[PDB]
């Protein structure tokens, strides 16, 4: 099998399923006592976040780079961003790095498009929600237009991101809030939702959304999985 | 911080707890949204666990040396092996690594020796309780002596081990014949009882051990901690 290179700790706590579902994936198609072969590089997130209040997103771009090239230089033979807002910097990566880029967002619209679906809510940090380059990455690639919340719901869906779940706290009254968020959007006619923070999964279970979700970080723990075995759209 | 090299995946299931203890640790001292620096190679276990039964452990130092050669070259400044069974190959990275090398069994006797333990039961695969690598450390570096279970049982821990528990299989008949087997080694003068497996603690709550637990996975993680941090034996 190919060896993945995961760059983690964009909350540790997130980066915890994909090493869980990429070894659980591996397990169900070799069988077995067979694991993956996984290089992680996990960086401390308090750097990674102190350069996005800052804007100090270059410093990042060069941090996340030379972790990818740590990671290829010990055999890695392809790289996954355990992070949504950081693929804000994925060019900076890809530029320097000479490995397959499995970026995220490719991986969900690539779920979203299957699922038929060309309008759908999207939940995750501000800078995904606000900014251009994950949104206009899923129009440009796979023509998918995303709703995002209200200003006030969004402060506080990062907020919660940031103050608790990267943080390890799960709390009701924010999964109730995230509950409510997404029925607002679906309202708003989206027809799916995006977990588009990969530490949101772990607030908000499948049955507390009315609609279907598209976990980023389960999508693209099965994007590695089908990398490493050159399967399907890595065959 | 100092960045830490796991080597792990020996199984995978153990590994989970490494990363997460080391990651609270590290939130714990330094607060905030503080997070470990940590780079991770994880094997197909399978490899490792065939080589195993072969004997054939010079390729498995093999395997694993260069592997800690590979998080050097990436920043590693110390070296942490997420399974007891392969320290019976630790010279092999020793030598070829010039890293620290944090021993488990160091970690583990620094444990007992401060809990005033000299007679200790050892659960874990039948290559660690039978043979001499791990007890003639614990004997020559702590004079800490180990019980071990009888021959039946000890066929039926290691086979919980590699059939259940590195498959993620923890049942209440496992766990019981395990406190059962702690209880029968507490009634033979055992003082404490050493998981000696890192799987172990993920079967067996401390609740349910008639004995006080060193859980190696834990207590390497917290030297782990001390070692990134400089503190106590390793400031």
């Amino acid at each position: 099998m190919k060896t993945i290179g995961l760059l983690g700790g964009m909350s540790w706590e997130s980066t915890i399923p994909y090493y869980r579902l990429i070894n659980e994936g591996i397990k169900q198609r070799l069988g077995g006592l067979h694991s993956a072969q996984v290089l992680l590089h996990s960086v401390d997130f308090h750097e990674i976040e102190e350069c996005q209040r800052r804007g100090e997103w270059d410093k990042t771009g060069d941090i996340l780079a030379e972790a990818a090239l740590g990671l290829q230089r010990a055999g890695a033979e392809g790289i996954v961003l355990c992070t949504n807002t950081m693929h804000k910097v994925a060019d900076a990566i890809e530029s320097r790095c000479t490995l397959p880029f499995l970026h995220i967002a490719d991986a969900t619209g690539r779920a979203i498009t299957g699922a038929g679906m060309t309008r759908v809510a999207l939940l995750g940090t501000r800078y995904t929600m606000e900014q251009d380059f994950y949104r206009g990455r899923l129009t440009e690639q796979f023509s998918i237009n995303c709703l995002i919340p209200e200003a006030d719901e969004r402060a506080k869906i990062n907020q919660i991101i940031f103050e608790e779940l990267c943080l390890g706290q799960f709390t009701e009254a924010s999964r109730a809030y995230y509950a409510q968020v997404i029925a607002r959007l679906a309202e708003q006619g989206a027809q799916g939702v995006i977990f588009g923070c990969t530490e949101i999964g772990l607030l908000v279970p499948e049955e507390r959304s009315v609609l279907p979700v598209f976990d980023t970080a389960a999508i693209h723990a099965e994007d590695a999985v089908a990398f490493m075995l050159s399967l399907e759209h890595h065959h």
